């Protein structure tokens, strides 16, 4: 994790809403650290982590 092992394509663009989340860009190649929530999932991008829609991301497997 934490940079390593499961991978996002990011679908679309993504503005943070709350403070307990990250603004994601369209196309981009993220470490997925938590996706036991169904609608949120947890990622890291540059240098944060935080939540972002589930359905705004697809898991690289």
């Amino acid at each position: 994790d934490e940079t390593g092992k499961e991978l996002v394509l990011v679908l679309y663009d993504y503005q943070e809403k709350s403070p307990r989340e990250v603004t994601i860009k369209k196309g981009d190649i993220l470490t997925l650290l938590n996706s036991t929530n169904k609608d949120w999932w947890k990622i890291e991008v540059n240098d944060r982590q935080g939540f972002v829609p589930a359905a705004y991301l697809k898991k690289l497997d």
